[PDB]
């Protein structure tokens, strides 16, 4: 019944779409030596902001096991600093977010997807998370 | 600017959350998510060539071949001189594997109409793009 046929379609279609969207980011991100998840973390920390790792994890839907070695790497890259712990952006981190911001726009402009189609996806995923997170 | 920001993030979060859920359920089978997709794509009594399977799941041989070797080590697929088919053990879990997807998307509070809208959005995006 519908729980089976709809979930199968949901599963496959999220698998293909996610796979392929991440591929396009990763392409742009190589030039910066950043992974996709690393990019997400940087983009999520605001410039005036100091965060603890738990709250940061809540915001980007990552576990501590994932976020912890990732922050160390970003620290090594001099993009974030940890101050006893709080996380924030370095001047280099704040600066690198200028070009990084262009990447989402670039990816979107590269896909065949209209402004109206994007709007619908936004609305529906809001809810898909909304009544869910 | 906002459009592409919201779409970047909302997609990130959706996939982050589907996978978390498939990982929970898949541990019992020692399967990665991509491996699960691959098994789901091979019908119970089917023998396919690896090129066609690659087509079904949008993977090139660079990713698919090592994955098939692993699935073979796990006694789920048989590879034959290259043709792929399910082992008897792989056929024995096709049913419980399918039921996982229902468990997963179920954990969402999502109606039939809400799921259908998402499906139509994504199917459109996929057909226009890949």
């Amino acid at each position: 019944g519908s729980h089976m046929y709809l979930s199968k379609q949901l599963c496959f279609l999220f698998y293909v779409s996610s796979k392929e969207i991440i591929k396009k980011y990763t392409n742009y991100l190589k030039e910066y030596d950043l992974t996709y998840t690393g990019y997400i973390v940087l983009m999520a920390i605001e410039n005036d902001e100091k965060l603890n790792i738990k709250k940061l994890g809540e915001r980007v839907f990552l576990d501590s096991g994932t976020l912890t070695p990732l922050l160390k790497k970003l620290e090594k890259k001099d993009y974030v600093v940890r101050t006893r712990l709080q996380i924030s952006l370095t001047e280099q981190g704040k600066a690198i977010k200028s070009p990084l911001a262009e990447i989402s726009v670039k990816v979107f402009n590269e896909f065949n997807i209209s402004e109206r189609e994007a709007s619908d996806i936004i609305n529906n995923l809001r809810n898909f998370v909304s009544k869910n997170f």
